[PDB]
DNA sequence: CGACGGATCC
DNA sequence: GCTGATGCGC
DNA sequence: GGATCCGTCGGGCGCATCAGC
């Protein structure tokens, strides 16, 4: 059953127009994404804010396209010591932040390039790129673990402003929010384990799943398609990447889309409208 | 005598244009330096690199204005477990490391094109106290900068606690025996440039300047009579030297006992 | 990880 | 410098 | 005997490293 995400929906219900377009994006890669025109449709979107995961980059090696970006000139980036190939997040902001952070607490020794923290007028927006429990679940313990180190950074963020967390949190918290609930209840992404993390983070920081907050009953709205098999074209897919917000900011939420049709990735990009 | 910095060359000897400052600066205790404005200064400066020393700060203290600075946002702190250093970039190192393989005197900062070592180098000490531990810290330290040089171009910055010849300080005669002037410390200097090899950076370009100093005691006004020293260097493998457009000495700066310097590199 | 083969359920 | 093989994780 | 369940298997992608020339 393929999905068509709802038009765009710019006023929060309480009539205020949206001022913040936040676009994030799973890139698998950030030198092919951009050779498969991905900055093209960045351009499009518009976004105030873009964050990106799997960038895969050093920043030495960021293609000039990037420089070439005059709406999203503050741009912070964030890549592992030991795997420059892998993993690796950014964000880039019309706006200058107030503050930026790395890491989860300790990345000056883990420097794992998973999480950018930048903090603006009235949020603190967090990106995260979060392990995945890897094939046969080899790493689903070590997953486990950062989920509980991740939801007590969260909890314990000393600002008094909302958190928007958003990003490629690699759980479909749902049997709606991937296609094959059942063959992949012991696969990377949908365990009891993975989900329960996903439940606790929002009850313990506490937040709300924008998505699901706004459409709770709409299935086969995904955000991640296996390259393999075809899957993208079957609409065989997962949601795996989420805006997750704080309890003040909902009367502020206008809208959480899925940008389906973008391609360049095994993920499609998903964008924020808030009214601040 | 007073010292005025030559206005700073932004340009390669081959006509390439600066793409990379560093600014190192001891900061003689990290937090009362805030308090005296230091990351005003800093802000104004801009260098796309910061390293500091002596910010004698355990982390859990580190002060809130420091993760005001988007510009510097990677930030790496090493505590001894009186020392303590920091390096701050704009961009995300590679790879980032403490020590030197055997007291939170070293960072190790591997960059596309280079390594950056910043260092507090340990003082030998009021009386000598320390000379014996500064003399061993000197060659195990000339050991670890050959292996590191041996892989990448070395860029070496920070408070090296050493004045190389009698041009780099002002009282030469009546120091000879004290701290940061005595023949072991000077031979260790010159063995480090020899050994790796290394160039100082100011000195390359500025070989006959007299009366540039970074330190001077807080004691007696020696820094209103530039009664000082020359104790914080950049130094750099002899293959960077067509790269070098500047060394500077911010001699206006204050905040410390020790000025900031600043490099520019044509990377 | 979705497709596939094989077993099990009423 | 360049390509394609392999390794590894996604 | 159609629907469902469960375990196994082959593999599309990007990037690093290595060999060969
Ligand atoms: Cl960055
Ligand atoms: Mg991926």
């Amino acid at each position: 059953a393929l999905y068509e995400d709802p038009p765009d929906q710019k006023t929060s219900p309480s009539g205020k127009p949206a001022t913040l377009k936040i676009c994030s994006w799973n890139v698998d890669g950030l030198r092919a994404w951009i050779k498969k025109k991905g900055l093209d449709w960045v351009k499009e979107e518009a976004p105030d804010i873009l964050c990106l995961q799997e960038t895969a980059c050093s920043e030495n090696k960021l293609p000039a396209e990037l420089q070439e970006l005059p709406g999203l000139s503050h741009q912070y980036w964030s890549a592992p010591s030991d795997k420059e190939g892998y993993s690796g997040v950014g964000l880039l902001s019309r706006q200058c932040p107030l503050k930026v952070s790395y890491g989860i607490g300790d990345e000056e020794h883990d420097q794992e390039g998973r999480v950018i923290v930048a903090e603006f007028d009235s949020f603190v927006l967090v990106t995260a790129y979060v392990p995945n429990a890897g094939r046969g679940l080899v790493r689903l313990e070590y997953r486990q673990r950062w989920d509980e180190a991740f939801r007590k950074f969260l909890k314990g963020l000393a600002s008094r402003k909302p958190l928007v967390l958003c990003g490629d949190l690699n759980v479909a918290h749902e049997e709606i929010d991937l296609r094959n609930p059942k063959g992949n209840k012991k696969n990377a992404g949908f365990t009891p384990q993975e989900r329960q993390g996903f439940g606790e983070l929002l009850q313990a920081v506490p937040l709300a799943d924008s998505f699901r907050h706004l459409y709770p009953n709409t299935p086969y709205a995904y955000t991640f398609w296996t390259y393999m098999m075809n899957a993208r074209s079957k609409n065989v897919g997962w949601r795996l990447d989420y805006f997750l917000l704080s309890h003040s900011l909902l009367p502020a939420l206008c809208d959480s889309k899925i940008r389906s049709k973008a391609l360049g990735s095994d993920h499609c990009p998903i964008t924020l409208y808030l009214a601040l």
